[PDB]
């Protein structure tokens, strides 16, 4: 009933503020407002403008797909973050909306976010450590139990996610950020999320090719389960140094996901029988049958115990691709 009136409070300003202010507010989102849920991240005179009261560094460096993650800093509070910049058409809600509110090392925290014309800027935390996507052309492939070990974190920020019914849509190592030292992992990049209970509708962005799952591909209809498909896809590129299909395949690598059986023939034959099995469970076409994250965490839990747990340094010497 006062909702309406809520959201009109918000607007037309940027406000410190709380996470279910900033989802009301996003939601309008399809001159300059928004909400900042951090201290570090005060608004001026209602206004939080880019090189007005945060300036983007000015050696200037890109991370992301599309240049879009840049370092940040509020001019008046001193503090350092970072800015993912959507275009406003393409903006999706539910980017904050999934993001919004959660409290978990497994997840990159978000800081706010706030609107200023064509564009909007979601802010979060820096991690300096780098993607795991970049760890991985660093240093060729990963050994397989660091390899187990990231998994096993990703898993358990799927979980997370799943038991609020949302899916991440494009597990990947690029959207797997690490720490100084890499001990942690934590899953950025909610641009494809979705709210669960089809897929293929409308206004709906698709993933990564490599990545994608069978139901996705073909069209039936998908549930927490298309992460637990990328999340192995993503075992094998950390194995490998290369994402699955590439290796064996040039044109359109989604028609041979369908075809052709799960590329479980591109795990190497030098891991452990555990290793194996795990990434099997979470790569079976059916859904039905492939594995929960829940069920897949703790097989990739044991998995690391078969191997020793992690005994392999965080930046060990260059190894081979497959
Ligand atoms: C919480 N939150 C708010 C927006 C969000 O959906 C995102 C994202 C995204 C996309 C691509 N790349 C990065 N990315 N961020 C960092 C960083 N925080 O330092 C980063 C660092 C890299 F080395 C590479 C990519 C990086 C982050 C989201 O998840």
């Amino acid at each position: 009933p006062v909702e309406e009136y809520l959201v009109h409070a918000l607007q037309g300003s940027v406000s410190s503020g709380q996470a279910h202010s900033l989802a009301s507010l996003a939601k309008t989102w399809s001159d300059n407002e928004g909400v900042l849920l951090t201290e570090k991240l005060k608004p001026v005179d209602y206004e939080y403008r880019e090189e007005v009261h945060w300036m983007t560094h000015q050696p200037r460096v890109g991370r992301g797909s599309f240049g879009e993650v840049h370092r940040m800093k509020d001019k008046q509070t001193g503090f350092q973050c970072a800015v993912k910049k959507v275009r406003l058409e393409v903006f999706r809600v539910e980017e904050l909306v999934a993001c919004a509110g959660l409290s978990s090392p497994r997840i990159v925290p978000l800081y706010g976010a706030v609107r200023e014309g064509p564009w909007v800027n979601i802010f979060m935390e820096l991690l300096e450590g780098g993607s795991l996507g970049q760890l991985i052309k660093q240093m060729g492939c990963l050994p397989e139990d660091r390899a187990l070990y990231y998994l096993g974190q990703a898993l358990e920020g799927l979980e997370y996610l799943h038991t609020r019914r949302i899916l991440h849509g494009d597990v990947k190592a690029d959207n797997v950020l690490l720490s100084s030292d890499g001990s942690r992992a934590a899953l950025c990049d909610f641009g494809h999320a979705l709210c669960l209970q089809s897929l293929l509708t409308g206004d709906y962005i698709p993933g990564t090719e490599t990545h994608m799952a069978p139901e996705v591909v073909m069209g039936k209809p998908c549930d927490a389960k298309v992460d637990i498909w990328s999340s192995c896809c993503m075992m094998l590129h950390m194995l490998n140094g290369c994402h699955p299909w590439t290796q064996y395949f040039r044109g359109p690598l989604c028609l041979k996901i369908a075809s052709e059986p799960p590329p479980i023939r591109e795990i190497p034959p030098s891991c452990a029988p555990l290793t194996a099995q795990a990434i099997q469970e979470g790569l079976r076409k059916e859904p039905v049958h492939r594995a929960s994250a829940m069920e897949l965490r703790r097989k990739v839990g044991k998995a690391l115990q078969e191997v020793g747990g992690l005994k392999s340094p965080w930046k060990g010497e260059y190894k081979e691709p497959r």
